[PDB]
């Protein structure tokens, strides 16, 4: 954890706290913010650890206190005693974090009001929920009594928020010279939200584009795993069919340097290309290169994929619990590993179109231990009825592709491509 001792530079606090001394400790300054947790502040390496807690606050001088949710709260929103601004705090991170992390994280460019507001809307102590064994984050002052995000409806305080300065990590210049270098999306209208999304936008680019850390695992909060057998599972089936149908003599897979070949009994050439996840802008494919057989981009951002590929690309806009947002369009996607992905961009595809949903199966129709589809392309379709087995591993394959396909991926494929061509390997 960061000692209470470690030194904590004021010079961006000194316009809201004239005077402040320039020698200061953590210790020191949340005793004068009016203060198992033995700070409110936390590391870069913990916060990293922790960005699916991550919450950009600003607070602007009555108070605007700004948010990265996109929400702006007047402190006497049009403007409201602190008494009630504070419930709906409560409610607000409660919502926006349940089904993320067991904390909450504020990620501050720390000019002073934000500071000094802590201590209305959060209350420091050593706990677990009342009502569950999640720790505790939220207090209720008419009760009396502790919960987590999922058990804090009509709770009043913030119960052990953790914090970080994003100003003590060594910049020149203000936050809105420092966020836009790296991103056009996030404008500042001068409201406090602004604010609070560019502070957290520019620290998920200094921890995750800049710098990238896949050894960092994260707990497994939702579909992980179905959506990561599905992917693979969906990986196996298209690019099968592909070699099936159209023959290729040589597949170039361009990607992870730790790949596999996703179909292993296939006659073809399989040449490797080593590319990690591009974390910042899109790959240019100019750069990568090829026009022989077919390439396969599993993953693997590029500008513009050429006509005689197989692509799997993330879409960084779609919403789920897995997918946080990024920088300059990008988004931080969290699935056991963090990775950040370029914006989406449809022109990438200009030279290929959807891949179509199908299931092939060579496998005999026999089950061990009604369906009508034109996509089962299976013997048993094409002679006429769908046996039960195949019926079963269809059905299946459509719901691990609806999974895969809601988490945010998308498929596009070379325009030749027809499924007409799969029958007749029967
Ligand atoms: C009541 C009331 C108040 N409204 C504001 C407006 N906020 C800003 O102009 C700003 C500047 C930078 N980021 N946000 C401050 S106090
Ligand atoms: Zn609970
Ligand atoms: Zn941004
Ligand atoms: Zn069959």
């Amino acid at each position: 954890h960061l000692s209470v001792d470690t030194k904590f530079k004021t010079e961006g606090l000194c316009v809201d706290i004239p005077g402040i001394p320039k020698d200061m400790t953590y210790r020191r300054l949340i005793s004068m913010m009016g203060f198992g947790y033995p700070n409110m502040f936390i590391t870069r390496e913990e916060a990293i650890r922790h960005v699916r807690a991550w919450i950009g606050f600003d607070v602007e001088g009555p108070l605007q206190l700004g948010f990265s949710t996109g929400v702006n709260l007047v402190a006497v929103y049009k403007g409201l005693p602190w008494n009630v601004v504070r419930i709906k705090i409560v409610q607000m991170l409660s919502d926006t974090l349940k089904n993320l992390s067991d904390r909450v994280v504020f990620v501050l460019w720390a000019h002073g009001f934000e500071l000094t507001s802590m201590k209305y809307f959060v209350k420091i102590g050593p706990r677990t929920c009342c009502l569950c064994d999640r720790r505790a984050t939220c207090f209720s002052t008419a009760s009396d009594t502790y919960a987590c995000w999922h058990h804090s409806i009509g709770f009043d305080y913030v119960y052990n928020p953790f914090m970080i300065d994003v100003q003590q990590w060594g910049f020149t210049g203000n936050l809105q010279s420092n966020h836009d270098l790296y991103c056009q999306v996030h404008g500042n209208a001068h409201v406090a939200s602004c604010d609070a999304i560019m502070t957290r936008c520019l620290a998920v680019h200094e921890c995750f584009v800049k710098r990238v850390d896949w050894t960092i695992e994260y707990p497994i909060i939702g579909d992980e795993l179905k959506i990561n057998a599905a992917c693979r599972k969906v990986q196996h089936m298209v690019v099968k069919a592909a070699l099936l149908a159209d023959k290729f003599p040589v597949l170039h897979d361009i990607g992870n340097p730790k790949a596999i070949k996703c179909v292993p009994q296939a006659d073809v050439e399989w040449k490797f290309y080593d590319a990690q996840p591009c974390s910042d802008k899109a790959y240019k494919i100019e750069e990568l290169f090829f026009t022989d057989g077919v390439c396969l981009f599993w993953n693997c951002n590029v500008d513009r994929y050429p006509a005689n590929s197989i692509v799997c690309r993330f879409d960084t806009r779609v919403l789920s619990n897995l997918n946080l947002p990024g920088c300059d369009g990008g988004s931080l996607y969290v699935n056991k590993h963090a990775f950040h992905t370029p914006a989406f961009d449809k022109s990438a595809f200009v030279n290929l179109k959807q891949l179509p949903f199908f299931y092939y199966s060579d496998s005999p129709c026999e089950s061990h231990g009604p369906l009508k589809s034109a996509t089962c392309i299976t013997r048993c379709n094409l002679g006429g009825a769908v046996c039960r087995h195949h019926a079963n591993e269809y059905r299946l394959y459509l719901d691990a592709y609806n999974m895969m396909i809601s988490a945010g991926f998308s498929l596009w494929v070379y325009k030749q491509f027809d499924t007409y061509n799969l029958w007749n390997t029967f």
